[PDB]
C-alpha cells in the first residue's frame, strides 16, 4: 500500500494530556474500550480490514492469549526486527513506511500506541488525523501518570462533531460519558 493515509488513536486526561502510569492506563473506562474496539474494526469497502500499528513494549504487554488483536491486522514496530510477514494477522516491521509495503486489502491504518509511538509518529506526515478521547476529571492530579503526550496541537484543528460523526460511519457516539468520576468526549482533529 503506497502512501496510505493514518490515524492515530489516544485516550488522554486534561489538562496535561497524560496517558499512563508504569505501562498501564490510569483508567478503567468500559465504554471507551468498546468504541477503541468498534473504531478499530470497522470496515465499510468488502474484502477488506483495517491495521493497527503498535510498539513492540505495547505489544509485549498484551497477555500472549489476547495477541494479535482479533478482525485487524497488526503491526508491531521495533529497531531490531527485520521486515517480515509472520501471518496473515501479524507483520513485523523496522518503520511505519516498511510496513506498509507489505500490505493490501487495508481498508484504514492506526497507529494505537504507546508512548513512544505516538511523541514520535506525530511528526510522520502520514498521519492525517488524531482521534483523541478527551478524559477530564475533577481532580486531575490524584491520578497518578508518568507518560504525556508531546503534540503540537497549535498546528492541529479540532473537527466538529459532525466529522467525527461522518469518520466512523455508523459507531454511537455519545455525549459528556461518565464513568466514575472522569467524564469523556471522542473528538477528531485534522492538519491546518
Ligand atoms: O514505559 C514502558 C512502555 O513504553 P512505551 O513508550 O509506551 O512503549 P511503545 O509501545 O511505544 O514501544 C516503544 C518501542 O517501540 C519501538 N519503537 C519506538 N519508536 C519506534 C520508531 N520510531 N521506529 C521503530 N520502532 C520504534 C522500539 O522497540 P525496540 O525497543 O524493540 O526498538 C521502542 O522501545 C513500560
Ligand atoms: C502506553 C499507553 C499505556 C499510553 C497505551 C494506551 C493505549 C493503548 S491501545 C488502547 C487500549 C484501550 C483503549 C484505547 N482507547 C483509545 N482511544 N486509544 C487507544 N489507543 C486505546 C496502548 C498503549
Amino acid at each position: 500500500m503506497l502512501k496510505p493515509n493514518v490515524a492515530i488513536i489516544v485516550a488522554a486526561l486534561k489538562p496535561a494530556l497524560g496517558i499512563g502510569y508504569k505501562g498501564k492506563m490510569p483508567w478503567r473506562l468500559r465504554k471507551e474500550i468498546r468504541y477503541f474496539k468498534d473504531v478499530t474494526t470497522r470496515t465499510t469497502k468488502p474484502n477488506t480490514r483495517n491495521a493497527v500499528i503498535m510498539g513492540r513494549k505495547t505489544w509485549e504487554s498484551i497477555p500472549q492469549k489476547f495477541r494479535p488483536l482479533p478482525d485487524r491486522l497488526n503491526i508491531i514496530l521495533s529497531r531490531s526486527y527485520e521486515n517480515e510477514i509472520i501471518d496473515d494477522n501479524i507483520i513485523h516491521a523496522s518503520s511505519i513506511e516498511s510496513s506498509l509495503n507489505l500490505v493490501s486489502d487495508v481498508e484504514r491504518v492506526f497507529i494505537i500506541g504507546g508512548a513512544e509511538i505516538y511523541n514520535e509518529l506525530i511528526n510522520n506526515s502520514l498521519v492525517s488525523h488524531l482521534l483523541i478521547t478527551e478524559i477530564e476529571h475533577p481532580s486531575p492530579e490524584s491520578i497518578e501518570m508518568d507518560t504525556f503526550l508531546k503534540f503540537p496541537l497549535e498546528s492541529w484543528t479540532k473537527q466538529p462533531k459532525s466529522e467525527l460523526q461522518k469518520f466512523v460511519g455508523d459507531t454511537v457516539l455519545e455525549d459528556d460519558i461518565k464513568e466514575g468520576d472522569f467524564t469523556y468526549n471522542y473528538t477528531l482533529w485534522t492538519r491546518k
